[PDB]
């Protein structure tokens, strides 16, 4: 059967500014680059970033909510994030309406968040606060 | 410190059809339901499904190449590939690099595909036969 995500590939317009953004700023491990594109990894997630000429600078209000969220301990949430604002990291939500998260936009308008806690840990916080109608299983 | 994928979200435009492709063909586990979204497991991965009015069922042809690879075993990929055939789920490209993987679209046009094989796999094959303009850290 499925057992996990493979990998995550990202299209991206400018591979050098997208290099940049998952190494030097989010602190992702860089493998192997090539022309047409990139090699990171993030833990465990095999990150691919490739070079694609369809790809559009996207502002986040004409895109639907699909997006990408990365794991970050309680302790180092908050400085990593201000740290984002600070550089001048776009955001694209601000309501946390799924835990402890970080809404913020890489440089071709993918939808990225930072977030505290596994999926056992949203279910327990559902249970209390639970979305409109949900249902357990 | 960013530790791994935290979740892989979905934004679907009709909530039953995706639940049904990620659940009962693709069979992910599925945790929680609510009016507008849903929560399933795939191994490690927590994939959510946000329903979402500006979610357009986007043709290929239409989308750049960002897409979510799964991982499934060599010994299972053609039987699953098989599965997906006989369901009419569209392919959206061709094999042509090292290790098998089936490329396949969801109800609302995302990009998936099956892989079999690891990042330290591909860097091995990268080392013999390095891409074009292509370095290694
Ligand atoms: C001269 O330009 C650079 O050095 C940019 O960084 C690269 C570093 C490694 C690989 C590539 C792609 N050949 C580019
Ligand atoms: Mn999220
Ligand atoms: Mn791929």
């Amino acid at each position: 059967m499925l057992s996990g995500l493979n990998h995550l590939t990202l299209a991206v317009s400018q591979l050098a500014p997208s290099v940049a953004f998952y190494q030097q700023l989010l602190g992702m491990t860089l493998h192997a680059r090539w022309d047409s594109g990139a090699y990171l990894s993030c833990g465990d997630l095999w990150l691919c970033l490739s070079l694609d000429p369809q790809r559009r600078v996207t502002p986040p209000e004409e895109s639907d909510y699909t997006h990408y969220a990365f794991s970050i301990s309680e302790a180092d949430f908050a400085s990593f994030a201000a740290r984002l604002e600070a550089a001048g990291v776009a955001v694209w939500k601000l309501n946390r309406s799924e835990g402890a998260s970080h809404y913020f936009l890489d440089p071709d308008g993918h939808k990225l968040e930072l977030h505290v806690g596994s999926l056992a840990q949203r279910l327990a916080a559902c249970r209390e606060q639970p979305y409109k109608g949900m249902v357990f299983f």
